[PDB]
């Protein structure tokens, strides 16, 4: 029986096809076919209707934190899968980590004057003039971010301060040119459209490689994940526990991290890759590193959702 990996299309799902599906084929036997790109509205309808046809997602984790309790996913086997290798920030009942990442503050340092260093440093205009590019789409960082930036302690962080949040983020709102993907948070940076922004941390390396100058702040960096999840229903569910083990085994994890420049979710991970990729890692980083609650977000993302892109608009318009 063929197996079914759903994931976000482009690189990073190519990588998990090359570093996963590939390695699970020739160990096992069985084939597995990529299909995608993740859609909740599918992932709950295939459900509901007991007609399953994706195997194991690649989700985003405030979205596996949320569907869990729904009944949406399969429990997990953690005699096959071992937890105890894993980061314990990205495991549920119903969910393991896939990958994770650090927003951090990248800087084109040629094309200005002085890098910002801070969350408050990136939404301080006065001092660092320009366009600031930050994640699309409603989802745990940019939210933290202005918070963090307006002097909320990482501790106070949760939950949310929302009006707070906002009022922040309208005080740089004409500045910001939004990053929809990966290579386009790269474009931007590269070519100073907009020379800084909270990009995902791994971004920052091709840029250093392709011989554009950059710095990278580190300072209240904040991590979030995807992770892997099986939904209620599937005929293969013993297939879906070992292709999880298998992708989220310390070389596997190693591999897709080095092809991806997202960061492994196995702890034992890290001391399998080049040296010099492992010393570039979120883990090297913990000193003032916020963890976003996706707790928290799987409470509220369906709300947060519709009032961010209300005021993502940058117009104006009575909805009715």
């Amino acid at each position: 029986n063929d197996l079914v990996f759903s994931s976000w299309g482009g690189t990073t799902q190519d990588a998990q096809k090359a570093a996963w599906a590939e390695k699970f084929m020739v160990e096992t036997g069985i084939n597995v076919l990529q299909d995608g790109p993740t859609d909740y509205g599918k992932l709950k309808a295939m459900v509901e209707a007991n007609g399953v046809t994706w195997d194991v997602v690649d989700v985003e984790g405030d979205y596996a934190a949320q569907a869990g309790p729904k009944g949406l996913l399969e429990k997990l086997d953690f005699s096959v899968i071992d937890k105890t290798k894993l980061d314990p920030r990205f495991v549920t009942d119903y969910s393991v980590g896939s990958f994770y990442y650090s927003f951090v503050i990248g800087c084109n340092v040629d094309s200005v004057s002085a890098c910002p260093k801070s969350w408050a440093d990136l939404f301080d205009t006065a001092k660092f003039p320009g366009k600031r590019t930050f994640y699309k789409w409603s989802a745990p960082g940019v939210i933290e971010a202005a918070l963090l930036a307006d002097g909320v302690t990482a501790d106070k962080l949760y939950p949310l301060d929302l009006d707070r949040a906002f009022k922040k983020l309208d005080t740089i709102k004409s500045d910001i040119i939004w990053w929809s993907g990966g290579a386009q948070s790269q474009q931007l940076i590269a070519s100073a459209e907009a020379p800084f922004g909270s990009v995902w941390n791994g971004r920052m390396t091709a840029l250093e490689q392709s011989g554009v100058k950059v710095e990278t702040s580190w300072a209240q960096n904040i991590t979030a994940a995807d992770s892997l999840v099986v939904p209620k229903g599937t005929k293969n569910k013993d297939a879906a526990m070992k292709f999880i083990a298998l992708a989220t085994s310390a070389q596997a994890q190693a591999d897709m991290a080095t092809a991806t420049g997202y960061a492994p979710v196995n702890i034992e991970s890290a001391k399998l890759m080049d040296p010099k990729i492992a010393k570039s890692l979120p883990d090297q980083q913990t000193e003032s590193q916020v963890n976003a609650d996706m707790n928290y977000w799987a409470q509220h993302r369906d709300e947060i959702g519709e009032r961010w892109y209300a005021w993502q608009a940058k117009h104006h318009h009575h909805h009715h």
